[PDB]
């Protein structure tokens, strides 16, 4: 309840999944937790919920939006520690002549320019608290997955992005790291298991993706970031595995030497 | 003179630098290859320098001169067995105040998103030669660099969808490669020091970032090219490191634990 | 103060160092803490500072001595949560013709197989308590060190063995992971320094090899030990770096591409 | 027939699976080719169908047996361009606790210490002639494999290694790489899927582990050899992974987030 008491958090994408095991992650360790969400209905039930935590709506694809959820930060609470850069989306699975251009930019604009926005303008108040960066990227950016062409580019931009930044911030004192999950269980990855054939076929074999046996919950990704914020003061351009090892050993990956 | 006798290749940007290097290998190992690039000057003389290679001019931002590029190299040459996504330029040094989401977009085009759509539209043709894709990205990708948060977010990119891409194409048999150099003695790198306070001593400093003590050549991202196409038939999704061993232990990073 | 209470944790190499900062973040979690070390007087020291801290003298390249650590922890605190595989050493360095290959065997004894034997041990105990393994590695097993051939093959068998263990271990629900270390300013540090030509200048070139300009701190290896026993259920199998970003971008690794 | 002509290899464990197909690559290459085994039958037969390549009787774990492999290959020949560090074994599958250290301590002296005598025994010669060394590694050095704790460490250890000697070896010019190979179908793998309780059902688990959907043949194997040695002159430290893509993707790691 006090490791990262009197710091002020940015979650973008905080109304619901990761983003609100996040949220609550911070407001558990005493922190004030600005809810950035394009919808309105889970982080304002959140503000509600959670003293400590408000709701600013805000598409992170709109630079003026952007620039008034770090206005109104800093207005209302008077300094600025941490962005948390959790704001994205994973497409349906489209083989890659199912792709377009013109869908690939619009999914760099959420997953990779949010991103790059709202840590353009949190920078300079960071820099005043020694604050960091924490941006939410995937382990698929770093392994690949099936289906899924433009979604892993994003990703894999994300996770480089980090350590460019980490380089370029480390003078002022300024940490940038990422979390890459793998299988998290929220709202998207049951969304995206319904479009599937067979539902509760495809959940089961991504529970079974990970040695563990089981998907990640969205409290296990808050409390790496709070981690990385609040005790990792030598941590900065790592990119921190939530993934219940789905990335070790040997599994099916087709459906003897030629 | 005949490791890849009999093959197309198309290699982007090939009119100078580490593609006319690429371009230089694959004719040295007995293929056809079509030079693209948007810059006339380079590409036309080495067409008339190499029996083997031919130019066409194609600015691989432009998606119609993408298409009409694979069509003119079917009509032209009757197969494509290999695509090499070399096109891509590094800005000169910015910090990332000094950025902007609009140059990001741009740099985001030409050194992601040309690379995606010639792969997009070559590989219906891949897929009859059981063909391969080599896209050219870079350490800095893996690593990061400073001054560079764009350039490394894109090269972060296009390692990635390498990887997913091979996951894709691989029940057909098509390969998806990448090479990631290092520091390679170019007109581009040649350009960037130019800009410096000290041109002279950015060259000797890009020396000694490798424990080798020298940049690498044109040449030697070309022969990991040809490797790659004509004899890794059990490699795909690889990041093929050409970097002298830059990434190798501890170097000068910062300009006694507090 | 309660994030680790109740639990029972087991520190090798605790004496001193990044063991005992090691030691002092589980006591501050709420943890008793078992001190293995071969030296008396930094663990004996310990035990009188710390209350929930006790001193077991134990050479982890001695079967038998590990064999009596494990059954007087359990007898003295009736479980066991955790092993931290700390204690290890580094040679001066040695160029490769001045290396043997009886001096690989003993640091392979130290370095890998009383972490080996150890968590042999102690996965019973660990199994019951449904506990955790975390092996203190170093980034040289990852990105290589010059003049430390022995050193880097131990620890690049640490991080490798790490994975291994946690996939064989992942059905019973006990995690295994690595901490990867950079330069931590350490009394290992300082006497190394003092073996040089000129101790004060590779102190300053081992704070710069960070690019945030400092070595880090054992206290921050212990915050990112308490992180992985006690707030990261879902990581197994991962190499959390603690390296101050030496890793990220090009340095100097040598004493235009000729 | 002529990119390693008028070379010199010696290829350990070149009697049979990968290392012939090594020794094949090298002959095919132009070069003339010193097989070491502990074994006659593979290995004299293949000097007598190879004109090039000749046998010599030779156990890795044994230093003067070594010590006379490097004496005769330069009394016969007169110069030493590559060594490849082939010889290895992979036990049965063995759960951590069934595993002990003195069988630990006798599959590191093959993996890793016979591997590093070879190496120490050899660089005198590869500095005069600029040559290089290439490491055997494993795929499951870097992602680890179940039931294999001991084997997945020792190739942990060649990986890291392989990198620190690159960087010491760098001011000489001599270079130092690692292959990486994934699932190749040799006499060994036949020989572990034998001792399963359905080698059929392991054999064609094997082969669906690769999102190529087959094993990796030691020609394959024995090309990436040929590359590194003849072709890869700004490769320094590098690990060529030859596993078919098995390191991507997600895939069936155990046998929704509680
Ligand atoms: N769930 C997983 O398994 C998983 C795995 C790896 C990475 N991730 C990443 O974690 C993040 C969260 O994923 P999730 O599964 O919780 O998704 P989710 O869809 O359940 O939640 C995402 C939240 O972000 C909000 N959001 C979307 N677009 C936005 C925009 N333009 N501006 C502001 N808010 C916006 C949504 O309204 C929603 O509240 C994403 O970056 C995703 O790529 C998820
Ligand atoms: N030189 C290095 O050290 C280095 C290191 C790592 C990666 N790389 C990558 O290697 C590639 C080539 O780099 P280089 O140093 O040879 O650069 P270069 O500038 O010398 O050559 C690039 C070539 O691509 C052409 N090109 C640029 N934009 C194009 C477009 N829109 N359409 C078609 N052609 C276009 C240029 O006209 C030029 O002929 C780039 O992708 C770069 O990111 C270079
Ligand atoms: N200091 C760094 O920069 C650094 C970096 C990366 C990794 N590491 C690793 O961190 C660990 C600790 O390093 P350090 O710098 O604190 O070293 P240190 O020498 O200061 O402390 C190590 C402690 O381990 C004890 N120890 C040594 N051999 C032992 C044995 N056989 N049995 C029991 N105890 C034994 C020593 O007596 C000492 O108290 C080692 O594994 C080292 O490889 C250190
Ligand atoms: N087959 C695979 O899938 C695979 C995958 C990854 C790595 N590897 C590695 O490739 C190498 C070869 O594997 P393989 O499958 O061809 O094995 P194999 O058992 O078929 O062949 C190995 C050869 O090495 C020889 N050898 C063994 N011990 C020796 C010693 N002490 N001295 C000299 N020669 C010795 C054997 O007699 C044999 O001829 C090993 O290092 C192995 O770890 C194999
Ligand atoms: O891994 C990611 O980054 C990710 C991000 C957001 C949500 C879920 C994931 C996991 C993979 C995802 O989950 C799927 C379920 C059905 C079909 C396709 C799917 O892909
Ligand atoms: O690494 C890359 O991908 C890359 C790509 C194209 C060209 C050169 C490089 C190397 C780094 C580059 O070279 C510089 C020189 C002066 C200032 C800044 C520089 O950055
Ligand atoms: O990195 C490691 O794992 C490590 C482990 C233990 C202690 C120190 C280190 C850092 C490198 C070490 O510090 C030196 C100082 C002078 C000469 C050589 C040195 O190497
Ligand atoms: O991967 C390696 O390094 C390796 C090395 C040598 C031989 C084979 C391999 C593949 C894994 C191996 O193949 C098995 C088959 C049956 C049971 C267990 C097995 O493990
Ligand atoms: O919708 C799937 C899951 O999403 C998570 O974000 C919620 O915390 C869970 O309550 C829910 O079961
Ligand atoms: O301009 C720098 C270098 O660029 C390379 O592409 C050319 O092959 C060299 O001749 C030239 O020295
Ligand atoms: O000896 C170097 C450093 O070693 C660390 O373990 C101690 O905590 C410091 O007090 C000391 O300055
Ligand atoms: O024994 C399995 C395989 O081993 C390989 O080394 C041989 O080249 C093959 O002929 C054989 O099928
Ligand atoms: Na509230
Ligand atoms: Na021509
Ligand atoms: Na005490
Ligand atoms: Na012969």
């Amino acid at each position: 309840g006090t490791r990262y008491a009197g710091k002020v958090v940015v979650v973008t994408g905080g109304g619901r999944g990761i983003g609100a095991g996040i949220v609550r992650a911070f407001v558990n360790s005493g922190a004030r937790v600005v809810i950035c969400d394009k919808d309105e209905s889970g982080g304002r039930a959140l503000e509600q919920e959670l003293p400590g935590a408000v709701f600013i709506l805000c598409d992170v694809t709109q630079e003026d939006d952007v620039k008034t959820l770090v206005s109104e930060t800093i207005r209302r609470f008077g300094r600025l520690d941490c962005v948390v850069n959790n704001a994205g989306h994973h497409p349906p699975p489209q083989r890659p002549e199912e792709t377009s251009a013109q869908g690939f930019r619009q999914l760099l604009e959420l997953n990779l320019l949010g991103t790059y926005t709202l840590t353009k303008l949190a920078l300079p108040y960071l820099r005043k608290s020694q604050g960091n960066v924490i941006n939410i990227s995937s382990l698929v950016g770093a392994i690949g997955q099936a289906q899924a062409v433009p979604y892993v580019a994003t990703k894999g931009a994300v996770t480089a992005m980090t350590k460019a930044l980490a380089l370029d911030e480390s003078p002022y004192g300024v940490r940038v790291n990422c979390i890459s999950p793998g299988n998290i269980w929220t709202p998207l990855w049951e969304e995206l298991a319904a479009l599937m054939p067979d539902p509760r076929a495809t959940i089961r074999e991504g529970m079974l993706a990970q040695p563990l046996g089981r998907m990640g919950q969205p409290a296990e990704v808050g409390a790496a970031a709070v981690f990385l914020a609040s005790e990792a003061n030598f941590c900065t351009g790592i990119e921190l595995l939530v993934t219940g090892g789905a990335e070790l050993g040997y599994g099916c990956k087709a459906s003897p030497d030629i």
